[PDB]
């Protein structure tokens, strides 16, 4: 039985700063000498209807930024330069993280997964899992004074971090930005009405569960009929899924199986219309938020 | 939404350490001047079916045991004391661990949550949140050697341990000792085939769900009828749910959205049988393993 597992989030703690400029304060992450952190934190409380950003960052002086370390020992730390890229802050700092972590910056794709850090002003608070929804949203937990919090993954000894939590959408859809300042999803980081695209289902991580379904004994939906990817991926176009695209962890559930991923692209085309009278894995939903590395490590 | 929420664990992550005596191997938990871990550990796997602790400890001495610490200040300690309260060693080592966190250890209850820090050989991996079962086990990934994980709550600065991890009973179906060194449920710690009691949904976290459901606009389920939580209570000693004893954390959702307890507790009779085809939050069958309290912190 599958699981949400995050990663341990002791070496992202040590990294959580609190960012204020002028009135307003969220979190920012401290790697080396930098401390990154979502721009909109420049934006006084009345303008974020259509700030300037290029208007505000000039507007900055050299002590417009305060920076605070809670967690370990409590430090001030000095901001030394300020500089912008997309979305996010870039502020310099003159003390570097003695806990700086082995780290690289890369963007997630729908349906991967990432562990979040929730954070209130410096301060960790909770940590979960989530998937990068197909229309570039997650489903958090973030209530007021989260933003900046951050979501990362790891390999090895190595953090990829991979989102800085910016805003809230519909009734609780978030998104937030890569570490390269792209916005996922290409929204504004403005207090301007925006839509979201539809949902999708996640082609591979579906897959995935119907692998751990047939580990678990739960098999009834296979049969020797094939869809192809190709052919699979112009169905999902019309049919709310996403486009499919095998990795060698997919490949693994396949040769410790025998169920070839074409035959479960088949079943997937009939289990949309309806489970009909039967379930897998307790459920009469597709599930889609595990992906095919958590049923690797989980059902070994 | 509703996501599985645990605490940061960067404060237990710099508690872990492994333990080895003999050829067994596991993680420890350094608080202090003590390293606790779980007794079997000084019992050789052939006659893991039938130990006999008391001679086993006898015939151990300080130098039986080494105890390593991987992750942050590598250091590594030697044991200047030993000693078994029930199925827990209790190690003297002569380094009090600087990164102890203020904690206490108390027993939870079934129904109650906390996080499980997940680790391997004294490497934390994952982390995730459970609820202590009804029948005294728990649901996590728990792979080979995460014997002597441990769970915890946190209240302020004060870390609260209460579960290190023992041992798998059936597929998924884990238990292990409170720091007072009882079994949860009284399970022996041995490699023998025990039977576990039935396990029963918790009342208490239904409802709360439900009332999630609520304050998240799903309310279809929502009758005037009522059903007494006196009369509750009798359906459910036959239906494998436990007894319903309200708090004041259930008391504030009844308050916020309007809609009582009884109302609840009978649409749970009904939703028991079946949800027909319809979801709530996403599910199609009852969820228990979220709490009043934790609706209450993530939909406030
Ligand atoms: C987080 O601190 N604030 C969220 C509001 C920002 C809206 C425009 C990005």
């Amino acid at each position: 039985g599958l699981v949400k597992m995050s990663h341990p989030s002791g070496d992202v703690e040590a990294c959580m700063v609190q960012v204020t400029c002028g009135s307003m304060t969220l979190n920012g992450l401290w790697l080396d000498n930098t401390v990154w952190c979502p721009r909109h934190v420049m934006c006084p409380a009345d303008q974020l209807s259509d700030p300037n950003y290029d208007a505000l960052l000039i507007s900055m002086t050299n002590h417009s930024f305060s920076v605070q370390k809670h967690i370990g020992a409590p430090a001030n730390l000095r901001v030394v330069g300020h500089a912008m890229q997309g979305t996010l802050l870039k502020l310099t700092v003159d003390v570097a993280n003695p806990s700086t972590p082995a780290y690289t910056f890369t963007t997630v794709k729908p349906g991967a997964a990432f562990s979040v850090l929730a954070c209130y002003n410096g301060r960790p608070t909770g940590t979960f899992t989530v998937v990068m929804r197909p229309n570039y949203t997650i489903k958090g937990s973030f209530l007021c004074g989260s933003c900046g919090s951050v979501g990362y993954t790891k390999e090895g000894s190595v953090i990829n971090f991979c989102y800085m939590h910016q805003m809230e959408l519909a009734n609780g859809t978030h998104t937030g930005s890569a570490f390269d300042g792209t916005m996922y999803g290409a929204f504004m980081d403005k207090q301007v009405h925006q839509v979201q695209l539809t949902d999708k289902y996640c082609s591979v991580n579906v897959v995935a569960w119907l692998y751990a379904a047939i580990l678990n004994g739960c098999a009834w939906f296979v049969k020797p009929n094939r869809t192809s990817v190709v052919s699979f991926n112009e169905w999902a176009l019309a049919n709310q899924f996403t486009e499919f695209v095998g990795t060698q962890s997919v490949d693994m559930l396949a040769v410790k199986t025998g169920v070839a991923i074409e035959q479960l692209l088949y079943a997937i085309q009939q289990l949309y219309t309806g489970f009909q009278g039967k379930q897998i894995l307790g459920s009469t939903m597709l599930e889609d938020e595990f992906t095919p590395e958590d049923v690797n490590m989980q059902i070994m």
